[PDB]
């Protein structure tokens, strides 16, 4: 048993809703939080920008001292970092970037990420300003994470599309 409420059962292990990922950590206080994060952590907009912001901007000062010593992440790469007022740990998650010519193969390794966490809330990988089909990121999500993923999903018209279209 775990604290998140009003998710929608996809499968055994994956859960959707329609949610602010902000307000939901917030509410939560989840173990991992996972950010859509790019290679060199610079959290300027979507749900990167979104949790940066709420965080006062210490992910990005933590962020900034990760680069420098140990340079930015693979396309499909993450790592743990805190999650400062939002979750005990950020998995910050770098999925490929549709709109930078990023292979969106890239989509699966990005999310095998999530098998490292026994529970995580997440956003879809490579949605939004990242370019993808939510609705294929939501099937690799299904077809390759195996741990328990709670699926926030801030856009409404996206969440009913998502929810009605799942096979
Ligand atoms: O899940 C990926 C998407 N973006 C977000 N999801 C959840 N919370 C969020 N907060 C700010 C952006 C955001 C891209 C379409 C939904
Ligand atoms: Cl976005």
């Amino acid at each position: 048993v775990n604290s998140f409420s009003g998710y929608l059962k996809l499968t055994d292990n994956v859960y959707i809703k329609n949610a602010d990922i902000v307000e939901e950590a917030k509410k939560v206080k989840p173990t991992v939080v996972v950010n859509a994060a790019n290679v060199y952590l610079k959290h300027g907009g979507g749900v990167a920008g979104a949790l940066n912001k709420a965080t006062n901007n210490a992910m990005q000062v933590e962020s900034d001292d990760y680069i420098a010593t140990n340079g930015p992440l693979k396309v499909g790469g993450s790592c743990v970092l805190s999650g400062h007022n939002l979750a005990k740990h950020c998995l910050h998650v770098v999925g490929p970037n549709v709109n930078k010519g990023e292979d969106i193969q890239l989509l699966k390794s990005a999310y095998e990420n999530f098998n490292q966490h026994e529970v995580l809330l997440a956003p879809l990988l490579s949605a939004g300003i990242f370019g993808a089909d939510p609705i294929h990121s939501l099937r690799v999500c299904v077809d390759t994470v195996r741990t328990n993923v709670y699926l926030a999903v801030f856009d409404k018209n996206l969440y009913d599309k998502l929810v009605s279209s799942f096979l």
